[PDB]
């Protein structure tokens, strides 16, 4: 469902990510965001 969760990741997940990455930064996120690794500078940073 990952192919589809991307869209809900920015919509929904961004919500949970606030508290999620607040406690499980390394569990939910690989660095900060996902696009932080594959890209160098992006405004969404998770696009």
């Amino acid at each position: 469902k990952l192919l589809i969760t991307i869209h809900d990741r920015k919509e929904f997940a961004k919500f949970e990510e606030e508290r999620a990455r607040a406690k499980w930064d390394t569990a939910n996120n690989p660095l900060y965001k996902e696009a932080t690794s594959t890209f160098t500078n992006i405004t969404y940073r998770g696009t």
